[PDB]
């Protein structure tokens, strides 16, 4: 059941708390928290192959992966990492991340398309879980 589409954010929970764990400067946190409620997300899914574009005025990223194959992306705070996505269930994928260089909080993300048509993203750093909920444009 396919996640392709243009998605608009409706709620963002614990994003500032996540940025705190990641050590992001407070003045930057305020800007990023504001931008998080205005983001645009585009997904192109063909089976296990994904393209994801996340766009805001301060931050934009493009993610490319196939489920089950290691790939490179960045942590939320911008550090290059090695990632691997697996299906946890029919509708929900989970990504484990490992920094290329250095140490820091354990980070991961999940993405799920629900029965009622919401896309739910979670992003985790150590004990803090941020949840962002999207609906189709
Ligand atoms: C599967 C969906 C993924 C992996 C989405 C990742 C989205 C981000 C890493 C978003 C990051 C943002 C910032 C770093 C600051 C501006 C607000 C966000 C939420 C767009």
């Amino acid at each position: 059941p396919n996640q392709s589409g243009n998605w608009k954010i409706i709620r963002s929970e614990n994003f500032e708390e996540l940025l705190k764990v990641l050590g992001v400067n407070v003045m930057l946190r305020k800007i990023w928290v504001a931008a998080a409620s205005k983001q645009a997300v585009e997904i192109k899914q063909e089976g296990d192959t994904f393209y994801i574009k996340v766009s805001t005025t301060v931050y934009t990223t493009e993610i490319n992966f196939k489920v089950g194959e290691e790939f490179e992306e960045q942590t939320v705070d911008g550090r290059p990492c090695k990632s691997l996505v697996k299906w946890e269930s029919e509708n929900k994928m989970v990504c484990e991340q490992k920094l290329l260089k250095g140490e820091g909080p354990k980070t991961s993300w999940t993405k799920e398309l629900t029965n009622d048509g919401e896309l739910i993203l979670t992003m985790t750093a150590d004990d803090v879980v941020c949840t962002q909920v999207f609906v189709r444009e």
